[PDB]
């Protein structure tokens, strides 16, 4: 199975950098979302989840077809919260109907971490809308209960590594975890919607004490007000992971390089890339456009 990207027919970076803007406006605009959150975290969740159904043994998955559409998807326990910012996303793809649903979705998390003040994302369009017997059934994405070796076993159906795995693990400083949608509650730090090493940092400073929750789960909890997943405290326990926790605990400008790159990569598996497409896109934050 082979999946070429395809630039939408006749568009440029200039007609992306308006989907992004469109994106970057409403974010701005709906700041009252989960608790003045604002939307930002559930579009890089989003964004992760439609691109992390892939499997590297046979292609299937991943974000090209945008298959988070269709019913067996959208409704996957796993993704129990992204319909917020699946509705989030349907005005802007009726401002712009000739994007793609996997160009939508994935650019989704592109826009939200840059105007979080995170690192720019380099981004690629070409993903192809597919029917919906090509949707992936459930159960690929990962489990939070489990250890350090479930996540080195995980990843690895994505092509990813161990400082791939950590870099993108820090992208649970964002937002939080809601116990009617996972089973876990709370935040990971203080900055909740600003890209930031905070996850890194917390992990090590922080004074963690194992817990039930209220859904009888065990997290890790801090008299700061914090948690971790028993997934994320796998990356301190783990030597390999603490190694590289540390250096972008001391290091958000590594983290923000090594994010960049393995969340691009994320957004790209399973895509083939002519090698006449376009460079990869880098948008302008709203800031930089002086909108
Ligand atoms: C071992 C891998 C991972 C596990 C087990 C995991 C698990 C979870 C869980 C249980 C939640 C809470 C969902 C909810 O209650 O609303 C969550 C939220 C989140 N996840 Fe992960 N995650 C993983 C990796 C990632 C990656 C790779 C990214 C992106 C780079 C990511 C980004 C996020 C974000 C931004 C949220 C907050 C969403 C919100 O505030 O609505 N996660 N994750
Ligand atoms: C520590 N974590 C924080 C989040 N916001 C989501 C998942 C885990």
């Amino acid at each position: 199975l082979v999946h070429v990207a395809s630039v939408e027919k006749g568009r440029s970076y200039e007609d992306f950098q308006k989907v992004y803007n469109a994106i970057a406006l409403k974010l701005r605009e709906d700041d009252e979302y989960d608790n003045y959150i604002g939307y930002g975290p559930v579009l890089v969740r989003l964004a992760w989840h439609i691109s992390g159904t892939w499997d590297k043994h046979d292609n299937t998955g991943g974000s090209y077809g945008g298959t988070y559409r269709f019913k067996k998807e959208f409704n996957d326990p796993s993704n129990a919260g992204l319909q917020n910012g699946f509705k989030f996303l349907e005005p802007i793809h009726k401002e712009f109907p000739w994007i793609s649903s996997g160009d939508l979705f994935s650019l989704g998390g592109v826009t939200a971490v840059q105007e979080m003040q995170g690192p720019k994302i380099p981004w690629r369009c070409g993903r192809v809308d597919t029917p919906e017997d090509t949707t992936p059934d459930n159960g690929r994405l990962p489990d939070a209960d489990k250890d350090a070796g479930y996540v080195r076993t995980f990843f690895q159906r994505l092509n990813m590594n161990d400082r791939e795995v950590v870099a993108l693990m820090g992208a649970h400083a964002l937002g939080k975890t809601h116990l009617k949608n996972s089973g876990y509650e709370g935040p990971g730090g203080a900055a909740n919607n600003v890209f930031t090493n905070e996850f890194y940092l917390n992990l090590l400073n922080e004074d963690w004490k194992l817990e039930k929750n209220d859904a009888n789960n065990e997290q890790w909890d801090s008299k700061s007000g914090y948690m971790m997943l028993p997934t994320d405290y796998s990356l301190i326990q783990d030597p390999k992971y603490l190694s590289i926790v540390k250096e972008y605990a001391n290091d958000q400008d590594k983290f923000f390089k090594d994010f960049s790159k393995a969340f691009e990569k994320l957004l790209e598996n399973g895509i083939t890339f002519p090698k006449d497409a376009p460079s990869p896109f880098i948008f302008k934050t709203l800031e930089e456009q002086g909108l």
